[PDB]
């Protein structure tokens, strides 16, 4: 299982911007090996907004896939270039190596 | 829902360490509200392992509790320091704004 996640570092204020453009249902979550997307918004930024948006895969071939997809081009088509509130964008892989869940569901 | 981590860079050849004290089960998974402990490692450091434990709270009601009670109390008694391999580590705090779930092609 991995994660992959982008972290997008945004001019104060205007994390909502980028929020907005993934609070939709999308094509991402119809591929195979898809796990979930999540977008976060960093608590107790001070001069500065940050949003990650993270997707899990149960490999990294189901992540490739996707990004190699019909459906991938056209999600990073029409989209306005890379918008002028964002200030630094980071991409990094993730094993992950441990899980443990609730005792209310155990 | 809330996620916490806690971000260690950890001296290269390392990091199977502090994974494999996190590799059992805890008491953090018996606190009301929450949802789920993971342990990740980054992929393609260089100069370090990096090792991140994250833990997800319905509420940050929950994961205060949490640090207010007598298990976390007890699980971080020791006065004796910290494993020499542990060279940083970083708490960060999140917002879960969006969740898009996997759903059928059809």
């Amino acid at each position: 299982m991995i994660i992959v996640t982008n972290t997008a570092k945004i001019t104060k204020g205007n994390g909502h911007k980028l929020i907005e453009r993934f609070n939709k249902v999308g094509k991402v979550e119809t591929m195979p090996g898809f796990l979930g997307l999540e977008v976060l918004l960093t608590q107790n930024t001070v001069d500065y907004d940050e949003v990650t948006i993270s997707t899990r895969w149960n490999a990294k071939e189901d992540f490739q896939g996707w990004t190699k997809s019909a459906a991938f081009k056209d999600a990073h088509s029409h989209q306005g270039g890379m918008p002028e509130y964002i200030l630094d964008n980071k991409i990094a892989y993730y094993d992950v190596k441990v899980v443990r869940m609730p005792m209310a569901a155990a």
